[PDB]
């Protein structure tokens, strides 16, 4: 079986990325010891989540998309995620690193790549709730996929209701997620908006969406701060417009954030949306 790793041959490089429960290390697999083997992306628990991991394990391996990071395998006894490596990492991390490189054309055309993947999703009956930078991957200065799918979730109904919401990205979230934890492919919209404006931005920590609404809302509300954010959604106050990006480009973003979940475009929209910008 070429998806079956065993545990012996997998030799850690370096890590990539860590999360509160899970971590991403990049590792050589190497049967032949002599260091020439192919070179993986190992997602590993930190020592229980052992029951979320085998089902984002099930979830990615039927997932055949471009723009969606591919599933190579599983290493056992307890289990570790085996997927391709991407060198260039997350948009958060790229970024702000390449903007000589990435111009507006480039950073509307990964807009697009992730729309598509995300839209591809949406159609295999799941939802998301956790899209962001971070979570984006860089193939290369052409090319991203989703790059992570820990909180990943099948709708039955218009969508799937969450018990545990406590590593959740709040700045990231539709106001029903936060009033309800009610996840529609509508607050996977919501969330994209969110990824939008930082990828505008280049993922600068400084103007991150985090950092926006701190500033809009006040910084020292601590427990009351999820409600302040919920009272000012409501009022109809958005992140701001990213510097340098055009007005039409900041519509498109607008319109992921319409307060209703049925109000807002759709990814297969949004697509058409960047397609008529690029023209
Ligand atoms: O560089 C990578 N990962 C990375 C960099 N910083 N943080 C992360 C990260 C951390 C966690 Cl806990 C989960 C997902 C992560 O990546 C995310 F961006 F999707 C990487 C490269 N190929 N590859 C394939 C699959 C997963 N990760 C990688």
């Amino acid at each position: 079986d070429p998806t079956h790793f065993e545990k012996r041959f997998l030799k850690r490089i370096r890590d990539l990325g860590e999360g509160h429960f899970g971590k991403v290390e990049l590792c050589r697999y190497d049967p032949e010891g002599d260091n020439t083997g192919e070179q993986v992306a190992v997602k590993s628990l930190k020592p229980n989540h052992i029951a979320d991991l085998k089902k984002e394990i099930e979830i990615l391996r039927n997932l055949y998309h471009e723009n969606i990071v591919k599933y190579k395998g599983i290493c056992t006894e307890g289990i570790k995620l085996i997927m391709e490596f991407l060198p260039s990492g997350s948009l958060k991390e790229y970024l702000p690193k390449n903007k000589n490189k990435i111009n507006l054309k480039q950073q509307l055309k990964y807009a697009v790549q992730i729309c598509k993947g995300m839209d591809y999703l949406g159609s295999r009956q799941y939802v998301h709730r956790d899209l962001a930078a971070r979570n984006v991957l860089v193939e290369s200065e052409h090319q991203v996929k989703i790059g992570d799918f820990g909180l990943t979730k099948a709708i039955e109904k218009e969508y799937y209701t969450v018990k545990d919401d406590r590593d959740s990205p709040v700045f990231w979230y539709a106001p029903e997620c936060l009033m309800q934890s009610k996840f529609y492919i509508a607050s996977d919209v919501w969330s994209f908006g969110v990824t939008l404006h930082e990828l505008l931005t280049y993922c600068d920590s400084d103007s991150s969406p985090m950092a926006l609404f701190l500033k809009m809302i006040g910084p020292t509300h601590g427990q009351m701060t999820v409600t302040r954010l919920v009272n000012t959604l409501k009022e109809g106050k958005r992140l701001p417009c990213p510097p340098n990006c055009p007005d039409e480009v900041y519509q498109l973003m607008r319109k992921c954030w319409e307060f209703q979940p049925s109000n807002r475009t759709s990814f297969q929209n949004l697509i058409e949306g960047f397609e008529a910008l690029l023209k």
